[PDB]
């Protein structure tokens, strides 16, 4: 479900990139963006957490 939004982004910014003076356009590329990266910072932080929880195992082997 995140490479989908990889894709959206792409294609969001490609139809910006041939007609940069639209601006539902340019309106439609930042969403996207932004969705892109709430959803990867998600991702990132909440592996940070279970290897919070994977150090715990791991000290007390």
């Amino acid at each position: 479900g995140v490479d989908n939004l990889q894709t959206q982004v792409t294609e969001a910014l490609d139809k910006l990139a041939a007609k940069p003076s639209d601006p539902a356009l340019l309106a439609a590329y930042q969403s996207k963006l932004s969705e892109y990266n709430l959803y990867r910072n998600a991702q990132s932080n909440t592996a940070k957490a279970f290897k919070d929880i994977d150090a715990a195992i791991i000290q007390n082997f």
